[PDB]
Formats: C-alpha cells, sequence, structure tokens
C-alpha cells in the first residue's frame, strides 16, 4: 500500500524520509541543486492544514526512488520546515500552474 499517493505515484514513509533527509542536508549547507535550486521556501498560500511551523522548504521526491540530484523535478515534493520536521507531500500532478495539491 502507498503511505502517500501523489496522482499515479505511490510512496512509502521510507521514500519521504530518505528524500527529506537529502532535501535538510543541502538546507544546512546553504546549497542548491537544479535549475530551479532546490530546496527553496515554500509559501502556503493554499493553506493547506499543516501542523508543524514555517518557514517551510520544498524538496522533489521522484517516483523512481532516487534522490533528486538535477534534471527534471517532477512534479511531486515534501516540504519540511526549519526544525526538519515534514510538513506535508504535496504535488502540481491535478493542480493548474504553479498551484498544489496535497497527496493523500
Ligand atoms: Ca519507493
Amino acid at each position: 500500500a502507498c503511505d502517500y499517493t501523489c496522482g499515479s505515484n505511490c510512496y512509502s514513509s521510507s521514500d519521504v524520509s530518505t528524500a527529506q533527509a537529502a532535501g535538510y542536508k543541502l538546507h544546512e549547507d546553504g546549497e542548491t541543486v537544479g535549475s530551479n535550486s532546490y530546496p527553496h521556501k515554500y509559501n502556503n498560500y493554499e493553506g493547506f492544514d499543516f501542523s508543524v511551523s514555517s518557514p517551510y522548504y520544498e524538496w522533489p521526491i521522484l517516483s523512481s526512488g532516487d534522490v533528486y540530484s538535477g534534471g527534471s523535478p517532477g512534479a511531486d515534493r515534501v516540504v519540511f520546515n526549519e526544525n526538519n520536521q515534514l510538513a506535508g507531500v504535496i504535488t502540481h500532478t491535478g493542480a493548474s500552474g504553479n498551484n498544489f495539491v496535497e497527496c493523500t
């Protein structure tokens, strides 16, 4: 079963813990990867009910299970805060433009 489903991509809690660790280490190093420079700040204008406080940062989670290292980021993201707490799993799949919906 999937712990998180984004569109038709299925992720387990191991997949999310692995992506968050990689994204949080780049935040501590003051580094980014990719043409769109991830991780970067996430603004919660859609109002998802996250139970952890901001600031928030978005980082890609790949359907393949690999950690993101550049190239296409796909449409799914883990959002974590400044204290390395997971806020949620969201995706651009099924939302217009740069908006997001939550994975279920
Ligand atoms: Ca997986």
